[PDB]
């Protein structure tokens, strides 16, 4: 589980609510985005784990379908 809003979360979950794989958060593939670790090189954006770098109410991930940007992932708050 996440503490709080998931801000904190480090663990290594990487699957959506809907059963949908997340996408590396340094990959521009499928979604072109700037949340990357380059980018925020302190919010744990490593490989394609579940995070909540922007002050979300969870954690959360862009997805590998390009149909869908980001959904929040499979997890219960603490
Ligand atoms: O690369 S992104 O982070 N893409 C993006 C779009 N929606 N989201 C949501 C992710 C979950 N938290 C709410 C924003 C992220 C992104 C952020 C901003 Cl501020 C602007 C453009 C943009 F491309
Ligand atoms: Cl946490």
């Amino acid at each position: 589980c996440y503490h709080g809003n998931g801000q904190s979360y480090r663990g290594t979950f990487s699957t959506t609510v809907t059963g949908r794989t997340c996408q590396s958060w340094s990959s521009m593939t499928p979604h072109r985005h700037q949340r990357t670790p380059e980018n925020y090189p302190n919010d744990g954006l490593t490989m394609n784990y579940c995070r909540n770098p922007d002050a979300d109410t969870g954690p959360w991930c862009f997805t590998m379908d390009p149909s869908i940007r980001w959904e929040y992932c499979a997890l219960t708050r603490c």
